[PDB]
C-alpha cells in the first residue's frame, strides 16, 4: 500500500486529523474489532509493513518505517548526497532487517547505511537524548519539522538530536494513532510546544494492558478493574469499556474472539 505522508512544514489541525484517520485504517485488520475500535492484525498479516513519509518546512523528508502488527518504528531513511541513507536499529537483524533496507532503500537504486546504534525502546532513547524523563522532551508540529532539517540530507549530527527527533516523532505519529487522547493533546497544543502530561506517559505504557482488557470484556465490563492516570497524575480507576474508549484510537492484537460491537 500506499505511502502514508505529512507534511509537518505546512500542517493544520485538519490535515493532522486526516493523517492519523488515514494511518488507522491501513494499520488495522479490516474485520478485526471489539467494543467498536479497530484491532491490529497479528505478525501473519498480507502487508507486514507500512511507510510514513515526513516533511518539514525546510521541504527535506524522512520516511519512517513501522511493522503493521504493533506500529513500532524499526527505522528511517532520509535523501543524502544522491542516495537512499537507511538507518535501523542495532537489534532489527535478518529476515526484518534487510526487509526493512530493502523496502526503505530499494536495491536498484544508490544506497548507504547509517545504522542506529542503539534499540528502539524509551529508557534508551532517553538515556541517548540525556534527560531522565521523556516529559523533559517538548513535542510540537514546529519541533518535528525543525528535528526533520536537523537530520535529514546532513552528513554529521549527533546521537542527542537523533534520539529526541524519534522520541518526538514515536509519540506523534505511533503513540497518537494508538491513542486518541494523544491525538487530542497534539491537536489543543497545535501552534505550541509542549510537555507530555503524566496521562500521555501513562497510557503509552499501558497500550498492551488497556487491549487485553477491553477485549475480555463482558457486556462492556472489564475483567478487574484498571489503575490508570489522570492529566494531573493523580491516580484514575476505570471500571467499564465506555469510560476507556474516547482515549484509544487502536487496540493491540489479542488473540480470540470478543464483542465486536
Ligand atoms: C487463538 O485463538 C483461537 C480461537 O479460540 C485458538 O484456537 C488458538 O489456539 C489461539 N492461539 C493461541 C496461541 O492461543
Ligand atoms: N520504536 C518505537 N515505535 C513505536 N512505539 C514505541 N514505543 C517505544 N518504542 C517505540
Amino acid at each position: 500500500i500506499n505511502t502514508i505522508t505529512f507534511d509537518a512544514g505546512n500542517a493544520t489541525i485538519n490535515k493532522y486529523a486526516t493523517f492519523m484517520e488515514s494511518l488507522r485504517n491501513e494499520a488495522k485488520d479490516p474485520s478485526l474489532k471489539c467494543y467498536g475500535i479497530p484491532m491490529l492484525p497479528n505478525t501473519n498479516s498480507t502487508i507486514k509493513y507500512l511507510l510514513v513519509k515526513l516533511q518539514g518546512a525546510s521541504l527535506k523528508t524522512i520516511t519512517l518505517m513501522l511493522r503493521r502488527n504493533n506500529l513500532y518504528v524499526m527505522g528511517y531513511s532520509d535523501p543524502y548526497d544522491n542516495k537512499c541513507r537507511y538507518h535501523i536499529f542495532n537489534d532489527i537483524k535478518g529476515t526484518e532487517y534487510s526487509d526493512v533496507e530493502n523496502t526503505l532503500c530499494p536495491s536498484s537504486n544508490p544506497r548507504v547505511a547509517k545504522p542506529i546504534n542503539y534499540n528502539g525502546l524509551y529508557p534508551t532513547l532517553e538515556k541517548k537524548a540525556g534527560v531522565t524523563s521523556r516529559n523533559e522532551v517538548q513535542l510540537g508540529i514546529q519541533i518535528l519539522s525543525s528535528d526533520i532539517g536537523k537530520i535529514s540530507g546532513q552528513g554529521s549530527f549527533t546521537e542527542k538530536i537523533e534520539a529526541k527527533f524519534l522520541l518526538v516523532a514515536i509519540q506523534m505519529v505511533s503513540e497518537a494513532a494508538r491513542f486518541k487522547y494523544i491525538e487530542n493533546q497534539v491537536k489543543t497544543n497545535f501552534n505550541r510546544d509542549f510537555s507530555p502530561n503524566d496521562k500521555v506517559l501513562d497510557l503509552e505504557e499501558n497500550w498492551g494492558k488497556i487491549s487485553t482488557a477491553i477485549h475480555n470484556s463482558k457486556n462492556g465490563a472489564l475483567p478487574k478493574p484498571l489503575e490508570l492516570k489522570n492529566a494531573d497524575g493523580t491516580k484514575w480507576i476505570v471500571l467499564r469499556v465506555d469510560e476507556i474508549k474516547p482515549d484509544v484510537g487502536l487496540l493491540n492484537y489479542v488473540n480470540g474472539t470478543c464483542q465486536a460491537t
